[PDB]
């Protein structure tokens, strides 16, 4: 009842204070801790790096989800690119027994809540005037941790072909801009309701939101959960790599 079990992934080893952070936060560990590996390390360069890495965390995710399932409570500590952290969540997508941690660059406890209040505000940018029936993509771009600058995201020289673009920012940005799980709370609430709601709303034929992120690792993984099945449209990830700019990273598609 207390009780949760670890799950922990790490790509880019501090599990031995995770026991320790669930202590802080009305649990207390119930000896299952699933260790999801990186499996392609080595291969981070080529271009099928992603391709690779979710094959292997999703047949990792399905040989537990019976033991898995049975956890009164999930504790998830999770650091990786942020498409895996989305792609993480989205294997794992289920918001209700299961917890999402912070990693914080100092502290007694890296990945212990800095605050147990709302610490930070999250709010919309639109870069186009009205919604139409015509548009099939949006350009949605996440500053969080920093502020992306437009110049940054690929865009059509042509205005007939400009994406309709809007963007997600925080009142404080900078590593902390998740303090606490309120924030996160938070977050996704203006995301769903704010930003991927009112796409759909603006863009009635909508079938793909291309994403442009710099968000700490609580959010993707959030945000993955947060993903309706066969409900949502396309949500393409973009990467940032060195010397290249935002590289199609994966998607969260329906079947
Ligand atoms: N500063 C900055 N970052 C930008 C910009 N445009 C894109 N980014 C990408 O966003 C991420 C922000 O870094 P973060 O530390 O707040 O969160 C990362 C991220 O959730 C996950 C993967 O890291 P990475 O692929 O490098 O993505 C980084 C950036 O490239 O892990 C988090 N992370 C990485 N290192 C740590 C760490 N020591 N402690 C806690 N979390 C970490 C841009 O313009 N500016």
């Amino acid at each position: 009842a207390i009780k949760s079990s670890i799950l922990s992934f790490n790509s880019i080893n501090e599990e031995a204070e995770f026991p320790k952070v669930l202590l802080f936060n009305d649990n207390y560990f119930d000896g299952n801790i699933y260790r999801i590996n990186n499996a392609l390390s080595g291969i981070e360069h080529d271009p099928m790096y992603y391709d690779l890495m979710c094959q292997s965390m999703k047949q990792q995710i399905e040989k537990i989800k019976i033991p898995l399932n049975s956890s009164e409570t999930i504790s998830v500590f999770a650091i990786a690119p942020q498409p895996l952290l989305l792609y993480l969540g989205y294997l794992l997508n289920d918001e209700t027994n299961i917890k999402i941690y912070q990693r914080f660059r100092t502290g007694n406890l890296k990945w212990n809540w800095e605050s147990s209040e709302i610490t930070n505000n999250f709010y919309v940018e639109q870069l186009y005037t009205d919604g139409n029936e015509i548009d099939t993509e949006v350009n949605l771009i996440l500053s969080l941790s920093a502020e992306i600058s437009l110049d940054r995201i690929p865009t059509f020289s042509n205005q007939e072909y400009k994406v309709p673009t809007l963007i997600l920012r925080s009142d404080r940005q900078g590593f902390d801009a998740i303090k606490s799980n309120e924030d996160v709370n938070e977050y996704i609430s203006v995301f769903r309701n704010l930003v991927v709601e009112k796409i759909r709303n603006d863009f009635p034929n909508l079938k793909c939101i291309n994403i442009f992120p710099a968000t700490p690792v609580s959010v993707p993984v959030r945000m993955g959960m947060n993903y309706q099945k066969n409900i949502d449209v396309e949500w393409k990830i973009f990467n940032q790599q060195t010397n290249v700019g935002f590289i199609y990273s994966l998607s969260l598609k329906g079947e």
